[PDB]
DNA sequence: TCGTATAAGCAGTCCGCG
DNA sequence: GCGGACTGCTTAT
């Protein structure tokens, strides 16, 4: 096989790399790699190395790595550009594998651990780890088990061995319910000591070295507390045997409002899940504790107890022990369904990085544009300092709230870094400036053309015709991929669909799935079988789909963030290829292409309507388009129209043999007056979106930017068996919106744009009258609390205190002396409560730790003190009074002349 | 919240508005 | 009461 890496690490002078050898052993090697650096030369000088922009230079082969960067030191002082890699083991990377890297997954050991710590006296804190550890569950891909290291023995009680046979039990046979598929991987080891449980493991953990280290809050308190506790206990040497190097550093993470430790290993390469998480999985939660995520994303229970953790060990250690295992598996199961690290693993390697650094895209951008050049000999330039500035983004239309009936939209295949292809935009394409004329000039075609030789962005940028820059090449391989993988989404996406209508009648038969490739469009005669399979095997297929589809999500969207977040690094200081010039040329691009277009389709469609200066495009932002459809659909007649499904079959036509072409010659006459190098904007057909024919549905409606809903028969292709709603910014989709309060505004919204004003009506007078019967934690606000100590005076609020910030101060005092009670930490979030007046808070409300029952002392009297009137009003009938007035209708029935009666 | 970007919505505080 | 200036938080893109 062909070698790789799986970590690279510098140490003084050394490079230590362990790697996959062509035999496909894992290997550890320390080598002296002498680095090379650049610097401007005279023309004179015969090179084969050159910069970006063509200037010659000299190659500076250095003894070793501490003299190249003491190198750039001395060049600094002299005030002269130093260039090339001056992240070292990037070049080495680029030198060691200079070639595509292709990975064999099974090769490379993925650790996934979790601890347990019992402490009486509160939160165990990582940095002091006074109290032992009595519990490590570590998996290990490798081997496919889960090793257990148990403690018996501890100053807070002594404990029986844990009984696999219980665990496997079901929870109605007293047992814990570990999953059967788990049971015989599982390899249990107890201790009479903690002493020894230690020493086993580092011994284990030096046999089984972790490559890919994981887990869930591993980096933020499972490798610290670990980390000091055996240091404390056996002192620094052997903490640091968990890094293979033997090397480890403290590491401080700063922000705006404090900061916080963690431990780096060297040669191990940490990708905790949570972080994982919140990166690629595009949702923002109410909590982010593992028992909460692993309830969404996998619909599992929660993992139920009596009493507080604090005292689990020793009134029930046989499931203490049953539960630091599910953890552990919770988190494979996360991965298996969202694929998080096949996407690092795809990235990294990818980009010859270090695996962890892909939450950078800066540094995965870095070493990506870098290895491109180094093949043409090309030295990369030196990074500068920049203050930070502002700079303009998107434009967005400004809609006139109301209701609308049937709507088409439209968007552009990933807009900005379509832009960066068509226009060339590139730190070293740059070509110079024109005057530019004011930006309504250009969308209305009256500007002068702003050049004949060079490509142009309506912010006065000018850019090379004669080759693709560096940037739009490299943009264009990953966009690439992302096309491919949002193929295959899609077609599990549509595969779906054709399950779900297939489930309306199932055969009443005992049969299996079939087994397919879900990545594909069924063939007729997968559709034939389909019809003929029982609900059993339907729902089975329907849910092997469903995770296809959400693989190819992961990929394609990840991919998208990627390229995305390239054009987001033009305007990042730290970027080596930073520059506003280019950044703000592609944004201002965006702008002009928009307005350019909603000018082309009103146009087009005033033409073939025969009217004067209607405007049919009633919304867009950034990219897109949303069109007022009625027109058309009125042409031909609602009358004509046998079923809803005929009328988007007529939208869906009209859209793609109509209006696509004349989207497309539109921006190929904008391509031209720019005088860009390629035609890349594509704007596909979206939505279409309606209300059930013959129904008193509204279809959509417009409150404002940003905040729309429409509801969906069609979606890129996808015809659904059902439709479905689009809600975008609406309290619906806000985490910080009740979770009760979502589901009604949603069906309220629902009711709207399918059944009308009279089944709205309806739903509201229900709501309203049983409300008050909701779980408290399903009517609770959400917030993230920051700056808590900022706004604390003396327990209580200081000047322009937010609401949240009162809550937990109100939360402090009645829970004040208790070290046994859970705080509120800095930053994360919290549920909120208002309170009635002359309450014994003594405050107007109360919030506390978000995914938790709040503590029992003052469950009660919050329960007790609940303003449910309040709590209504604000979360609830606020936002549907907005819904309803911009849709102009009622929520409440109003008096008529028939009351008289 | 260590980790690419800007535009823009709503909740709430503080206080003016005769 | 509303709305402007401001902070805080959370979306759409
Ligand atoms: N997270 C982000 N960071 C930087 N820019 C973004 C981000 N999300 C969107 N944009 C910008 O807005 C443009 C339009 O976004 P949109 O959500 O329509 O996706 P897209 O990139 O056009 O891809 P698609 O083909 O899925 O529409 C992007 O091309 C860019
Ligand atoms: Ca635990
Ligand atoms: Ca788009
Ligand atoms: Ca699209
Ligand atoms: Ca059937
Ligand atoms: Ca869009
Ligand atoms: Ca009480």
């Amino acid at each position: 096989m062909k070698e790789f890496y799986l970590t690279v690490e510098q140490i003084g002078d050394s490079i230590f790399e362990r790697y996959i050898d062509s035999n496909g052993r894992e290997r550890t090697r320390e080598v002296e790699y002498k680095p090379s650096l650049f610097a401007h030369c005279p023309e004179s000088q015969a090179t084969k190395y050159f910069d970006i922009y063509g200037k010659p230079c000299t190659r500076k082969l250095f003894a070793n790595m501490r003299d190249a960067s003491q190198w750039i030191k001395r060049m600094e002082d002299i005030g002269l550009e130093a260039l090339g890699m001056d992240d070292f083991k990037l070049a080495y990377l680029s030198d060691t594998y200079n070639y595509e890297i292709k990975y064999d997954h099974t090769k490379i050991r993925v650790a996934n651990f979790d601890i347990e710590v019992t402490s009486p006296d509160g939160f165990p804190e990582p940095s002091q780890a006074k109290h032992p550890i009595d519990a490590i569950t570590h998996y290990d891909s490798i081997d496919d088990r889960f090793y257990v290291f148990d403690l018996l023995n501890s100053p807070y009680g002594n404990v029986e061995e844990w009984s696999i046979e219980i665990a496997a039990k079901l929870q109605e046979q007293g047992g814990d319910e570990v999953p059967s598929e788990i049971i015989d991987k599982i390899i249990y080891m107890p201790f009479d000591n903690e002493k020894e449980l230690l020493m086993e493991y580092l011994n284990f953990w030096q046999q089984k070295t972790p490559v890919i280290l994981t887990g869930w809050n591993v980096e933020s308190f499972a490798i610290p507390y670990v980390y000091n506790r055996i240091k404390n206990i056996f002192g620094e040497s052997t903490a640091k045997r968990l890094s293979p190097h033997r090397k480890t550093r403290v590491k401080v993470i700063e922000n705006m409002y404090g900061s916080r430790e963690i431990i780096t290993l060297f040669g191990i390469s940490v990708l905790d899940y949570i972080d994982l998480y919140k990166k690629f999985s595009f949702t923002n939660q109410p909590s982010y504790s593992l028992d909460y995520i692993s309830e969404f994303e996998l619909n599992v229970g929660k993992l139920k107890y009596d009493g507080p953790i604090s005292k689990l060990r020793e009134s029930n250690h046989q499931r203490y022990i049953s539960y630091n295992i599910i953890a552990v598996y919770r988190v494979l199961q996360i991965d298996a369904k969202r694929q998080f690290i096949n996407l690092s693993l795809d990235m990294g390697y990818y980009a010859k990085i270090q695996i962890q650094s892909v939450f950078s895209p800066i540094k995965t951008w870095d070493a990506i544009i870098f290895n491109s050049l180094k093949e043409q000999n090309k030295v990369i330039p030196q990074g500068r300092s920049h203050p930070v500035q502002p700079y303009p983004g998107a434009f967005v239309k400004e809609p006139i709230p109301n209701r609308y009936k049937y709507v088409m939209s439209f968007d552009l295949t990933s807009g900005y870094p379509s832009i960066i292809r068509q226009v060339n935009i590139s730190p070293e394409t740059i070509a110079g400036t024109f005057k530019v004329a004011p930006l309504h000039d250009y969308i209305n075609a009256v500007a002068e053309r702003p050049s004949d030789v060079y490509s142009c962005s309506p912010n006065g940028m000018m850019y090379y015709k004669d080759r693709d820059g560096v940037v739009p090449t490299e943009i264009t391989k990953v966009f690439n991929q992302r096309k491919e993988h949002k193929g295959y989404m899609l077609a599990a996406q549509r595969n779906g669909e054709i399950i779900k209508e297939a489930l309306h009648n199932p055969n009443l038969s005992v049969d299996e799935p079939l087994d397919v490739d879900y990545r594909f469009d069924f063939s007729d005669e997968i559709k034939e079988k389909i019809k003929k399979l029982s609900a059993k095997s339907l729902n089975e297929m329907l849910f092997r789909a469903q995770r296809t589809e959400v693989a190819g999500m992961t990929a394609q969207i990840n991919r998208k963030l990627l390229i995305n977040s390239l054009y987001g690094a033009l305007g990042n200081v730290w970027f080596r290829y930073y520059d506003l010039r280019n950044a703000t040329a592609i944004t201002t691009f965006g702008q002009m292409a928009l307005q350019w277009i909603e000018r082309k389709v009103n146009e087009y469609l005033n033409e073939v309507c025969g009217t004067e200066g209607e405007a049919f495009v009633l919304y867009g932002d950034t990219d897109s388009i949303y069109v007022s459809a009625d027109k058309i659909i009125d042409k031909v007649g609602e009358s004509k129209f046998r079923d809803t499904n005929h009328w988007v079959d007529f939208l869906d036509k009209f859209a793609r043999e109509r209006m696509e072409p004349a989207i497309d010659r539109g921006f190929r006459e904008m391509c031209e007056y720019m005088n860009n190098k390629q035609h890349l904007m594509f704007m596909d057909r979206e939505a279409i979106a309606g209300p059930p024919l013959g129904s008193k549905g509204i279809g959509g409606f417009w409150t404002g930017k940003k905040r729309y809903a429409l509801n969906v028969w069609d979606m890129e292709g996808t015809r659904y068996a059902e439709p479905k709603l689009k809600i975008m910014g609406l309290e619906t989709q806000k985490s910080s919106t009740p979770k009760a309060v979502q589901k009604a505004l949603k069906e309220c919204i629902r009711r709207m744009l399918q059944e009308g004003e009279e089944s709205l009506q309806e739903y509201f007078k229900e709501f309203e009258k049983e409300f008050r019967q909701l779980n408290y934690i399903s009517i609770a606000s959400v917030s993230s609390a920051n700056n808590i100590a900022k706004y604390d005076v003396g327990g209580f609020p200081g000047p322009k205190c937010p609401f949240h910030i009162r809550g937990i101060l109100t939360y402090n005092r009645a829970i004040k002396g208790n070290i046994d009670a859970p705080q509120v930490v800095e930053g994360e979030k919290v549920y909120v409560l208002p309170l009635r007046e002359g309450n014994p808070f003594g405050d107007k409300c109360i919030a506390w730790p978000s995914g938790t029952e709040i503590t029992d002392l003052i469950k009660d009297d919050v329960l007790h003190w609940m303003d449910y009137t309040v709590l209504l009003e604000k979360t609830f009938i606020k936002p549907l009074e907005g819904f309803t007035s911009a849709a102009k209708l009622d929520y409440e029935k109003k008096a008529s002349l028939f009351d008289m009666f």
